[PDB]
């Protein structure tokens, strides 16, 4: 059991390539595999 400062799992630079194939405002990837969503606010509230 030793201990180090955790290192940076993703970079800034980094999802400029990986989000060039997905066109979502809500949905972006920061990695392989795990997204990135905004919270959903029910449509009924787009009258305002």
């Amino acid at each position: 059991v030793a201990e180090v400062d955790g290192d940076q799992r993703i970079l800034i630079r980094s999802l400029d390539y990986l989000n060039n194939d997905i066109f979502s405002l809500s949905r972006i990837k920061v990695g392989l595999d795990e997204f990135a969503t905004i919270k959903k606010a029910h449509f009924s509230k787009m009258v305002s």
